[PDB]
């Protein structure tokens, strides 16, 4: 699906999951995680490969994404870094969720 409405859709869901409609819960997501400033000094022990909406909209900025896959993928791992890293119970873990499902939807709704 290397077609360029679809990446307009993937663009628009990344809009979305970075407005004020969703802060509530997607302000986490944000930036890099910061291990250092937050004291998870096991974390890039942990996660393997790091992923954040700022780095996202970077690379669909400079058309590194090819196809709605490959966006997809990076969504997806930014989500699954945060239920590797964090216990089941973490109010952050219960805000990947909500967030996800925002994505989840809106993604299934792909022109094609």
């Amino acid at each position: 699906g290397s077609h360029m409405e679809q990446l307009k859709h993937c663009n628009g869901i990344l809009k979305e999951l970075l407005s004020k409609k969703h802060a509530a819960y997607a302000w986490p997501f944000y930036k890099p995680v910061d291990a250092s400033a937050l004291g998870l000094h096991d974390y890039h022990d942990i996660i393997k490969h790091p992923m954040d909406l700022s780095t996202v909209k970077r690379k669909m900025e400079n058309r590194d994404y090819r196809d709605a896959q490959e966006f997809a993928a990076d969504v997806r791992l930014m989500f699954s870094n945060c239920y590797k890293y964090n216990p089941p119970d973490h109010d952050v873990v219960a805000m990947a969720r909500k967030l996800q499902d925002v994505f989840e939807f809106r993604y299934a709704k792909m022109p094609d």
